[PDB]
Order: C-alpha cells, then structure tokens, then sequence
C-alpha cells in the first residue's frame, strides 16, 4: 500500500495543449505505476530545474500516487521515455 509522490516537469519546447498532450501522457504512465489514491498538484512556481532557462514558469505537475513500490521502476521509465516531459522524480510520501 506504499504511497510515492512523483514530480514531472513538462518539456518546454511543448504548447500549451502539447502540455496537456504531456499530461496525458504522463498520466498514460502514472496508471501504467498504478491507480490508486490519487492526488494532483500541478505546481507552476517550481522553476527548479535543469533546463530552467526555459522553464522560469515551473511547469512541474505533482501526482501523489498509492501504489506498489515494485513498478516505481516502469514508473519513471514510462515518465522519462517521453520526450514531452523535461524531468521526473519519485519521492515516496506518506501512506
């Protein structure tokens, strides 16, 4: 039942809806982690991030995800597959 919070950076050079293209691309992974109890925070102030020179606006949204620690490795690798998303981290949350 563990629970991990991942946070996803949008690529950049994506508009507006090739964002939510990203989005729905990152969410297409998120359920290949997992579906279960689900919170969403997209951050739009976390600039904090590599390619920062394009991404002063912090497109980073946050999923907290319940789901088995096992697939965390599909997890990012479904997330960092894509080249609509700049960067992806999972840091486990509480339960």
């Amino acid at each position: 039942s563990k629970t991990f919070e991942v946070n996803i950076v949008l690529n950049p050079n994506l508009d507006q809806k090739q964002l939510a293209q990203a989005k729905e691309l990152a969410i297409k992974a998120l359920k290949q982690y997992g579906i279960g109890v689900e919170k969403i925070k997209l951050i739009g102030n976390a600039k904090t991030v590599e390619a920062v020179e394009k991404l002063k606006q912090g497109i980073l949204l946050v999923y907290q995800i319940e789901a088995p620690a096992d697939r965390v490795n599909d997890l990012a690798r479904e997330l960092r597959i894509l080249d609509a998303v700049r960067r992806v981290e999972v840091t486990y949350a509480a339960d």
